[PDB]
């Protein structure tokens, strides 16, 4: 058995993924979109550790955007990059680590931040949170607080 699951926390920034790269006008889900996802839940514990780092939604959005631009819409219906695919894959493997049977929003970011290379990655940096910063705000928030 492997933890091909996710939280109802969790499903919910994956689900406002889809809706934000549709409000972009894109019919794929980047570490972006995954990201931009993470902030318009807002509640989160990923979400949670990114504002608790002095960040913010429109922060977040609008360097997202300034990065990947809007209008390349085709009612295609959603797929998944392979740096998100990627991320799917690195926050099970951080929720592993954490012996967490489900992948979380905590885990979610986590992924993002250790695929390193996505648009998730350099927004944080060009904003100021960096790996250990998050990883730290993260792995305290989620229960350790």
């Amino acid at each position: 058995m492997m933890f091909g699951r996710f939280t109802e926390r969790a499903q919910k920034v994956l689900a406002l993924a889809q809706e934000e790269a549709l409000r972009l006008g894109h019919n794929n889900i980047g570490t972006e979109h995954i990201l931009l996802g993470l902030v318009r839940e807002g509640e989160g514990i990923a979400a949670k550790a990114l504002q608790a780092l002095g960040l913010g939604s429109e922060k977040i959005q609008k360097e997202v955007e300034s990065l990947i631009g809007r209008g390349q819409e085709m009612s295609q219906t959603i797929h998944y990059t392979p740096r998100a695919k990627k991320v799917i894959e690195l926050s099970m493997d951080e929720a592993r680590k954490l012996g967490h049977s489900y992948v979380g929003t905590e885990h979610i970011l986590l992924g993002l931040i250790r695929e390193g290379e996505g648009v998730a990655a350099r927004v944080l940096n060009n904003l100021g949170v960096s790996l250990n910063k998050a990883r730290q705000q993260v792995l305290q928030l989620l229960g350790s607080n």
